[PDB]
């Protein structure tokens, strides 16, 4: 075998996680460029990270099963909120069957009602919030806000919201973010020891199965017709015939709230910033000509088979600044890449924010444009790809577009500063600077 | 409850840690502002830590009892330098007790012919060092010298200081301050850990402790009259009866010049810095007339009674820039602030330095004035507040305010660089930056 | 004793080591000047580091022996890399006898046939690489693979060659340094820990040592004359009258080869760089009038003795520039230092790059010139001093010394921008910035 080659080893510890906070596109391209190699390895904490960076080949990256390139170690960071024998932390074969089983709740044949039930959640958040003729707001905390409210309202039936509402559930998934070591994935040895916020964060979790818990019982003793997502992955059945354990089924549903937290909100406001800027107004228009084709009241097909231009602004969006920087795998068996062989134990890794940003792929990167199409294909990978593509990604997309069709078709938007928000790479999930997310809303002529 | 609002998880290890050691204030106020809130919570190496930034509930820091809000957890970084079980290492009960010793030996009350010790000290110093007419001196550095120099004439006799002098003191702590890490209240995995530097300030201090013993024996087969800080603290008995061990003695002494060293140092340089400055010379002039009120001889009364100008002076100085920049306590048990509550397991933290800044507080923050009065009761938080306020502040009082008297009497001073000082926060203790606080000191004609 | 001065202990978590990568010379200076004393103690992670930055000290830091200024401890990353048992991880008995037999086997007594294996490498390289009349390369990139390409040819028999190439000899390296954390030379505790990383280097050095014994049983069954590296350790015996084993000798070559990796491309680079540059033309045509009183066929004699100002470009390449920026002991028993005293537990270091920057020794410390002398004698530190010196220092100069003469000797270069390159300090062996290290060679007329 040919190792791919390596950024020779620095001396500040962790210190390229600097880096990565700060510039992480000028970081990767200047690795890519000094090696003359799309395929290259930086050390990293003493641990090898080798960055797939040729689109060309991200087919080597998404395609080997999570028996061989793992992502379990890369995730260790998350056992303690969403629970040992969970997800990532189960064994192989149950891992597969787990997140099938999400998947599964979340598949567009599951989503009936699921447009009603989200423009009910926007309209209540825009009267309450959004009173007046005009007014100014932080977009960013309020699509965040918009996104945990509909969500909820989706996959939770009105006992567990009457229990557990959004708001609530919005401060335990943000309680338990606060607990994390991003860092850790470069410090494996330390995720080996005590650490107090572990025990913190698993009786918090805990304290919302036990809620789950008392929810089904109480369903249990009064029922003649659980769909909600609750009921539905409880009912799931494994290949051996056994069914999850209800510590597996509130795992099962933290992660999949917490992954689609940030990630939606990001998205819903990085596209809402992109059509309120005026020298977009031409792609506004071309939205509103989309969205005036239709009643108040949406329903599935509108949104998602219908709104082929607001796809393309959401998907522009993602592929302008992806939420998530880096897919990563630890590679258990070693792997070709290319004309290399990326060795067991290296992380290897591919980026969304290198590969969105690559001229050949798509041309003028800086460019928010809606009607470009890649010039490589695969090298779109905001949900990932291949077997273990994201499987919140249907879902992710009806909210953004019920929640981009809502607000647009009732309010004008203008940016109170002149450029589009700068992202903030310093945080684990990427999205626009926070104070420059300041907007003044028009209530539209009704 | 509702948990304060929290600023998302940033990726670099103990990356605020960086920011907290170049721009602590901005910092703090930027979290204030992007949160619309006084009390936020961040993350720092997956540890909570929630900052009461409003002044106003200053009385729900400062209120509860150890047991509930505990320094312990937060100062296991000096049970290596201190002593196990001494101080905050020690059990409750014990905890309170010691403090409490310590307290009564440096009263008022026990302050007899301490002004002289330190007068003598001063110009025993200025004799030695200042001797010219004129000359070039590090204000920083000359202001330690004194403190740890008079406070050794103050609180140790003379038996103990032939055996250990002030330069050897001085010494024993700097190497002591060299073997910790401040960012390990944020570690505390780490401190679980075998660390080489540990075992070797042990050694230094039972290297201490055996001299301490041999004057006690010495004493012991000598007398017919230990009313130092030694002897005292020898005689305290604990409510069942009991007496402190040698061991929890020296680790209290130890503590005691240890805590003094750089707060009274800095704050002595930080006043002597702004009464020199030209545009305060209407504050030096009123300092001189108070002064001459006074003969040559001061004494306890002249200092600490009929002051009240240049405790003013001190007072401002340790209000614009407080060497300690955080007070930090383990939440132990859930706690109310404002419309928030704080949860078991985080850092809650009121921070001088941000609450001397505050506008509304203290109008026009940056200038130092020592005739301002706080428009916020409770504002001032130099020395702590409540019942866990610094049990140092007479004694640190007494020290600036000789030291102050007794230079500007016999000297004056010029600073050799047009602006005050810039504080260097990237240090524990806070003060001018070293290099910057280069003076001429000019003899005063006889 | 008299402790050194202190720089008082900073906040962020290992944040000097950060001012090291980026400016050492300027951190460095600061602190000698700030406490007005060219010994002085910084604590990086809670350890104790004093420099000795007084160029008449040096002899105080070199002279003692292993047992006493230690270098096990600080070296206790590389244990993984070279094994248990192996050189700096020896009991020190075994230490001194292994370092002397790599030291026997690279006495300019064991250089027969170096000279013509090197030209020999070199050409081919040229002719492989510089092919044609002009054109452009990087130069720190091509000096690596000629520095392994011809230690190799020298070290290593045609049978060795033949299973283990210096491609993959070079692979094997690099991968191996890629595992190393250097900044974990200030957290020991971390070191106690498993690391993966550890493992994985441990099983690519067993299977060097699989190939070393293959060699060693084929060799010993076709003999009738192991006189290269591998074969004169192989007969090294211990005072004791044992040998070595082959896990010690496969640890010893990897230590000689990874050693000489960098600092000596390094070397060469820089000297290939200053020599190039317009405003050196004078030093260059001085080059090749040494150069020209030679033939094509160089021999031992002329490179080493008959080649004394190619020796002077050199070793002023290494004062400007040493790729060593420090020497670093732990103290096993305390010592002086001038007036001062350096405690047990210290890490005690001295720093080629500060004192090669000393203006009283090296007059105008910027300036690259070939004809200056020290003015402080023992100044000059780039391979160290005392009895533990480089001991691949003849080796390292004879090689950097033949490419020089036969690369000068067929081409002209030209560097592609109008400065030398800056150092890059960030990395463990610190040289020229790799992508200011664009070269174009133009070949001579034949
Ligand atoms: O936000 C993150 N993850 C969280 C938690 C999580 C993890 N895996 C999951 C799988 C399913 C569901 C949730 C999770 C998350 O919400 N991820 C997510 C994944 C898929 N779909 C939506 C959201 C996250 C985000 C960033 C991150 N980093 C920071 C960058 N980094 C890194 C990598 C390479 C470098 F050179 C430098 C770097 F700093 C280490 C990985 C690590 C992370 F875990
Ligand atoms: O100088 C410090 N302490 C030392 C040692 C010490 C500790 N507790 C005592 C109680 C009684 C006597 C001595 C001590 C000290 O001398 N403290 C002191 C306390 C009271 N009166 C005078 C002096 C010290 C100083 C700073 C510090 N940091 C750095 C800032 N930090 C921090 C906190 C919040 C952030 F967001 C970021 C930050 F970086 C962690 C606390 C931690 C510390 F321990
Ligand atoms: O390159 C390094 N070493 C490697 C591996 C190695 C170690 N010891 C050996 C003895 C014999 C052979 C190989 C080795 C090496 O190749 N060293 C080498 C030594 C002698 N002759 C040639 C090369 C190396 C290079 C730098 C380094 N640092 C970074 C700077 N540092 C440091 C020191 C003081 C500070 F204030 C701040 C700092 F950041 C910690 C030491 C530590 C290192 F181990
Ligand atoms: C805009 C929103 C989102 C973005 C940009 C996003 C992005 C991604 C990406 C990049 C992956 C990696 C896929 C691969 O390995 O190739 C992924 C996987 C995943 N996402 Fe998302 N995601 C989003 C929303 C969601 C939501 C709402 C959920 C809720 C269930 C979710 C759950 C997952 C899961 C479980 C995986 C792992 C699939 C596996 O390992 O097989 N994500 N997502
Ligand atoms: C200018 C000098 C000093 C400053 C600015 C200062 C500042 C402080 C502060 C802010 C506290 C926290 C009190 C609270 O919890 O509310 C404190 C506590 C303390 N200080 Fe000081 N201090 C100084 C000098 C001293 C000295 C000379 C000693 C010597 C004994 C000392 C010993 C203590 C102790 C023991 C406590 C803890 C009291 C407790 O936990 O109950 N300090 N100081
Ligand atoms: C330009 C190339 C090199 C430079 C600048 C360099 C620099 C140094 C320095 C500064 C020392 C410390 C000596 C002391 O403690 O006083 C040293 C030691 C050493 N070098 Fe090198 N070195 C180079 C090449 C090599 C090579 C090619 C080898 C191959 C064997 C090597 C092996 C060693 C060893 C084994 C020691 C430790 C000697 C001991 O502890 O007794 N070095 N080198």
């Amino acid at each position: 075998g040919k190792l791919p080659p390596v950024y020779p080893v620095t001396v500040p510890f962790l210190g390229h996680i600097v880096q990565f906070g700060k510039n992480p596109l000028e970081f990767m391209q200047r690795c890519k460029r000094d090696l003359k190699s799309g395929v290259f390895t930086i050390s990293i904490g003493g641990q090898r990270v080798t960055i797939v960076g040729d689109p060309h080949e991200h087919s080597r990256f998404f395609s080997p099963r999570n028996e061989i390139l793992s992502p379990r170690e890369v995730y260790t960071i998350m056992t303690p909120v969403f629970g040992e024998g969970v997800a990532y932390a189960a064994p192989y074969p149950r891992m597969r069957e787990q997140l099938n089983f999400l998947a599964e709740e979340l598949t567009i044949a599951k989503f009936q009602n699921f447009v009603p039930a989200i423009q009910h959640e926007v309209r209540k958040f825009m009267a309450e919030n959004w009173k007046e003729d005009e007014g100014v707001i932080n977009l960013l905390e309020d699509c965040g806000a918009m996104i945990i409210n509909t969500a909820c309202q989706c996959l939770f039936g009105e006992d567990l919201r009457k229990r557990l509402n959004a708001r609530h559930f919005a401060q335990l998934l943000s309680k338990m973010e606060s607990s994390l070591i991003p860092a850790a994935v470069f410090m494996p040895w330390l995720l080996r020891l005590p650490l107090p916020q572990s025990a913190r964060c698993r009786e918090a979790r805990a304290e919302l199965q036990k809620i789950l818990g008392e929810i089904i019982v109480a369903r249990e003793k009064e029922e003649a017709s659980t769909s909600d997502l609750l009921g539905g992955l409880l009912k799931a059945v494994y290949r051996d015939g056994t069914r999850m354990s209800l510590h597996e089924v509130c795992g099962m549903i933290v992660a999949a709230m917490f992954a689609g937290q940030h990630t939606s909100t990001i998205t819903t406001s990085w596209s809402m910033l992109h059509l309120m800027h005026p020298k977009n107004k031409k792609w506004l228009d071309k939205l509103h000509k989309e969205i005036d084709e239709f009643p108040a009241q949406l329903n599935y097909d509108n949104v998602m088979d219908e709104m082929p231009f607001a796809e393309r602004c959401v998907r522009e969006s993602i592929r302008r600044d992806p939420p998530l920087l880096m897919v990563m795998r630890m590679v258990k068996a070693e792997v070709k890449v290319g004309s290399y062989v990326v060795p067991k134990g290296d992380i290897i890794a591919c980026s969304p924010l290198l590969s969105h940003h690559d001229e050949e792929a798509f041309p003028n990167p800086r460019l928010w444009d809606p009607e470009r199409d890649e010039k490589v294909d695969g090298a779109f990978i905001g949900f990932g790809a291949g077997v273990h593509k994201c499987i919140g990604q249907k879902f992710a997309l009806l909210q953004v577009k019920t929640i981009l069709a809502t607000a647009f078709r009732e309010y004008d938007f203008q940016l109170l500063r002149d450029e589009v928000p700068d992202p903030d790479y310093h945080t684990m999930v990427v999205g626009p600077t926070l104070n420059q997310c300041l907007v003044k809303y028009t209530r539209k002529k009704k």
